[PDB]
């Protein structure tokens, strides 16, 4: 094997941050957010990463005993923005760089974006997430959490940093969001 989803700060200092339709609980380090709505991420770096540095995430099951599970679609959902896979959880929006990956031999979804710098006016980079299935579709019984891990790799595809964050795709975040603090 499964994608590791070990903290890795690495050289650059690699961090996430994060901002209803989409919000998150740092004390859960969980998202939570609706169906194909945007999903601000921020990366955040101490030092620039080299060129040609790209940003990968990639869905995993949370619970170990479904980790070798691969994350996608419902057979509802998959059955598209003309650029995204019908099978992929997960798209980006508002890039011109978006590349949709599938692993030769995991067989699991990735997308995958150029690492651009902090625009003029911001401290971070910001890339907007889309969640194409609810989590209600996703973890059958007793409601499998998933994790989305972010991997700033080089040219080559070599690990620079990781970090995730657990998702929870749901028709009310806040009440969710809520809820699951209060539990
Ligand atoms: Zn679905």
């Amino acid at each position: 094997s499964v994608p590791s989803q070990k903290t890795y700060q690495g050289s650059y200092g690699f961090r996430l941050g994060f901002l209803v339709t989409c919000t998150y609980s740092p004390a859960l380090n969980k998202m939570f957010c609706q169906l194909a709505k945007t999903c601000p991420v921020q990366l955040w770096v101490d030092s620039t990463p080299p060129p040609g540095t790209r940003v990968r995430a990639m869905a995993i099951y949370k619970q170990s005993q479904h980790m070798t599970e691969v994350v996608r679609r419902c057979p509802h959902h998959e059955r598209s923005d003309g650029l995204a896979p019908p099978q992929h959880l997960i798209r980006v929006e508002g890039n011109l760089r978006v590349e949709y990956l599938d692993d030769r031999n995991t067989f699991r979804h990735s997308v995958v974006v150029p690492y651009e710098p902090p625009e003029v006016g911001s401290d971070c980079t910001t890339i907007h997430y889309n969640y194409m299935c609810n989590s209600s579709c996703m973890g059958g019984m007793n409601r499998s959490p998933i994790l989305t891990i972010i991997t700033l790799e080089d040219s080559s595809g070599n690990l620079l940093g990781r970090n995730s964050f657990e998702v929870r795709v749901c028709a009310c975040p806040g009440r969710d969001r809520r809820t699951e603090e209060e539990n």
